[PDB]
């Protein structure tokens, strides 16, 4: 019920997950920036659900998973340029003129820059704990983006655990999950490019995603910003900041919830997202 492909997007190949390929309206889903992050780790629950009615495209974002960049630069601002062009190159490669879009954290930041730079290519947007607002580094985002200063199974287990408000939702054994996720995290084909993305440090990485008030004011897309009240990585105040500045943005905040809203509250998030794209919360 799901297809994968490797598709040329500019100077490198993008690993792509797709579902609902027979559907007329598409959703592009952009994952977050946990160490070892990829499309499926973020979206494996949302994809089958949304694919009942939507054509879903969920790529590994450049530098992550199986979308290694051919000449990785250093500096977050330069990776944002790459991440934006990657999605445009993907849509062009699939012959898709306009798409709905969902973005988690880093992917939500990329979403904001996509709406700013290429507004004609996008319909509705859902953000989930997005970067893009100004904030001081959190304990979570620091330990995440600077993981490779001191990498270990234990450090990765801690991160994975902190992405959820109730870690037991993950399964009965998080140590085992960290153990199996760790080998992938330590490959040079995963580590080197992650280090390059946030080489300027957490503060420079956060600041790099921030759009100006004028830019945000001029994002005209119908939008839903979702956020976990207890998000340990991106402060809830970011969501409030964004909805204060983006004209057509609604807000939804989930209680007893960690950064990974889509994993902690699978049914609620999946339904809220789908019904938003369906038009249930239109004016
Ligand atoms: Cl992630
Ligand atoms: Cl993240
Ligand atoms: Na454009």
């Amino acid at each position: 019920g799901m297809q994968t492909s490797n598709i040329q997007t500019g100077s490198f190949n993008t690993f792509l997950n797709e579902a609902g390929t027979d559907k007329d309206t598409s959703i592009l889903l952009l994952h977050g920036s946990g160490p070892g992050a990829n499309a499926m780790s973020n979206w494996q629950y949302a994809l089958p659900f949304l694919a009942e009615n939507y054509h879903c495209l969920a790529p590994d974002i450049a530098g992550f998973g199986l979308s290694q960049h051919n000449c990785p630069p250093n500096g977050t601002s330069h990776w944002i340029d790459i991440w934006v062009q990657q999605q445009i190159d993907l849509l062009d490669a699939k012959g898709i003129e306009q798409t709905h879009i969902v973005g988690n954290s880093m992917g939500g930041g990329v979403t904001l820059h996509l709406l700013n730079r290429h507004p004609e290519r996008f319909k509705k947007a859902v953000l989930m704990g997005p970067v893009g607002a100004p904030f001081a580094p959190t304990e979570g985002l620091t330990k995440g983006w600077e993981f490779y200063k001191d990498p270990s199974k234990e450090a990765l287990e801690y991160l994975i655990t902190k992405f959820l408000f109730d870690p037991s939702l993950l399964g009965n054994d998080i140590a085992s999950i960290a153990a199996q996720r760790f080998d992938n995290v330590m490959k040079d084909e995963v580590r080197l490019q992650f280090e390059a993305m946030f080489s300027g440090g957490t503060k420079k990485g956060i600041d790099a995603f921030v759009l100006s008030d004028d830019e945000l004011n001029n994002i005209s897309h119908q939008m839903l910003v979702t956020h976990a009240r207890e998000d340990f990585f991106i402060p809830l105040n970011n969501a409030y900041y964004l909805i204060d500045r983006i004209p057509n943005a609604q807000l939804h905040v989930f209680d007893h919830c960690g950064h990974w809203v889509q994993i902690e509250k699978k049914k609620a998030f999946n339904n809220l997202t789908k019904l938003f794209f369906d038009g249930m919360f239109d004016d």
